[PDB]
């Protein structure tokens, strides 16, 4: 018979995104778990910022979150704050812009750049089969 | 380079959902083009539902919906709303509770039944590539 | 714990209709048959890319029969034929001509968002209660 | 209007790591390299349905020799034995041996969801401001 829609089935259908070329690209070998986890992440939290009109004038949605908030979006010290915001932002993953004395700084996370044989090697996995 | 997040691509990426089996199986052949829309309407809603703490005691999410409302969230009159109420009941697809006096009428959405034939009509048109 | 099983896998296969279908002034003269038929045709994008229908700027398309656009749609050539017009005349496919021996090469595209469209959205994805 | 394009749908294929992952005191234990491992392997649940890697009651399951599971993961021995271990001692993964031959069948499992997982993912998802 039908099942019911459940709240724990749900939730269990909840996940944090990675991107698939973050594992192929050589510009994303660099990134380490805990940049890729905290990409995937403040990607879910994208949708936060949709909610909060955090969406500048050319319709590009950002953050603005101070250290320790991120900190505690991102459950780690400041140090390994500092380290995955520099990854990110190094490999082109996340930019951060300063609004001056009157504002709190700005952060916008990047979609990432896929080349050919990204999309070779993603297409070559995703169709693995056998015999 | 890199893109944005932006609101646009964001919300052109916002879909109501139809089963595929509701192409596929016997069961939902009787099915109309409206009762598969509003089933997939409903299903957005369930998230609202989990929302609105309209979880049963165990754990099935449901709706609190007036015909008047429910008429509001399919854009349909009210004949309309009654044929398709009674189709998607018919194939299982809804459940209608009434809870008494006290209380308006509980709607549960149900998931849709898959069988083998099904399962393979469904992989032969996922996988219909060429040469 | 719970396995993961092929029933509840193809259970949650869908065919996705752009929410702005039902909120946009824009998409309000599309039938439901155009709606569901391009849902099936952007589930089709995925084949094409696996056929290796990809132009030079990376655009996607199909080159599919009319018999074959019939089967996949389930529907009569009369029905496509208003299918095609009634998405053509929205933006929402592109066709070329490559004369009378070959398949019309098609362009599905993506639906336009406005502000209006954007705060309809927000309205029924928040419309919740105390 | 705009195409449909590759890039575009290469750029959104994911890896799902369930979100209870980082809620649970119960995943807790995991490192980053086992929820990593884990959401790879349910992507390639949707191979195992391809291969008919599928048992009596529709469960999917995993039939790949340990230098394969090295490939998949792009780890060591050593680290593909830790992984396996700790994703089992969590109820994540079922191993049944077949003997010295053959490679071992290996059940990816859902996760437990919590009210207290619940809450807090709820609490995440709704974080919003003024």
């Amino acid at each position: 018979q039908n099942q019911y829609f459940t709240v724990q089935e749900n939730y269990k259908e909840r996940f944090y995104q990675i991107p698939k070329v973050f594992f192929t690209s050589e510009n994303y070998k660099n990134l380490t778990n805990d940049m890729k986890i905290a990409y995937a992440i403040l990607r879910d939290r994208l949708n936060l910022s949709i909610k909060n009109s955090w969406v500048d004038e050319d319709g590009n949605i950002y953050f603005v979150y101070s250290n320790e908030k991120l900190m505690e979006i991102l459950n780690c010290k400041k140090e390994k704050l500092t380290k995955i915001k520099k990854g990110l932002e190094n490999d082109g993953l996340l930019i951060q812009k300063r609004r001056g004395l009157n504002k709190p700084n700005i952060l916008y996370l990047m979609k990432p750049i896929v080349t050919e044989r990204d999309i070779y090697k993603i297409e070559k996995e995703e169709n693995d089969v056998e015999p």
